[PDB]
């Protein structure tokens, strides 16, 4: 019964709250999300002031309900199936050469907005680093992750690589280790393995004065 919340077009709210290497800051970001289409657009923005990392490095972080399950694969939608109660998403992510992320969130309706809310603490990140001395690139790569039911947690897991691009030609590595675990007691659907593939591309707004990033997302899951 959890799918039949996101027919048309859903609001989302985004809220995040970090602290890498002590300098703290915060994100607010809100949009919408198609589940048909698998299609979200959303604008985020720091209300502290200068963000201290750069944006691509906050993509994944900053709601996989809204992928779009082709029809004979919807009995593997957990996300969908553990709403409006909803899932804790947990992440590592680990910067090759650099500090690492570690994310905590709950996804879950709040009246009728689908609502992300995250906590975040980076740690041994280098001063002069790519992330904290911003040396990526202001945009980001098509991606592929791989789901796995974690039938013990009641959830899923997943292991997967995001590739972002530095100023002077190279790759920068974020390796990413995620699980989600519902947070309500009802029945939920545990997927056989499979993959998602998302799509984004980030712009900015031309009048805006504050430091934000404008996303569009697509997301889609696959069989093999």
């Amino acid at each position: 019964k959890g799918e039949e919340l996101f027919t048309g077009v859903v609001p989302i709210l985004v809220e995040l709250d970090g602290d890498v290497n002590g300098h703290k800051f915060s994100v607010r970001g809100e949009g919408e999300g198609d589940a048909t289409n698998g299609k979200l657009t959303l604008k985020f923005i720091c209300t502290t002031g200068k963000l201290p990392v750069p944006w691509p490095t906050l993509v994944t972080t900053l709601v996989l309900c809204f992928a779009r399950y082709p029809d004979h694969m919807k009995q593997h939608d957990f996300f969908k199936s553990a709403m409006p109660e909803g899932y804790v998403q947990e992440r590592t992510i680990s910067f090759k050469d650099d500090g690492y992320y570690k994310t905590r969130a709950e996804v879950k309706f709040e009246g009728d907005t689908l609502v992300n809310r995250i906590e975040l603490k980076g740690i041994d990140f280098k001063e002069d680093g790519n992330i904290l001395g911003h040396k990526l690139e202001y945009n980001f790569n098509s991606s592929n992750a791989y789901i796995t039911a974690d039938k013990q947690k009641n959830g899923i897991k997943s292991n997967f690589k995001i590739r972002h691009n530095v100023e002077d030609g190279s790759v920068q590595l974020a390796d990413h280790y995620q699980q989600n675990t519902p947070i309500g007691d009802g029945p939920v659907l545990l997927p056989d393995n499979h993959y998602l593939s998302t799509q984004n591309a980030l712009s900015k707004d031309p009048n805006e004065k504050r430091d934000h990033m404008v996303l569009l997302e697509f997301v889609t899951a696959a069989g093999i």
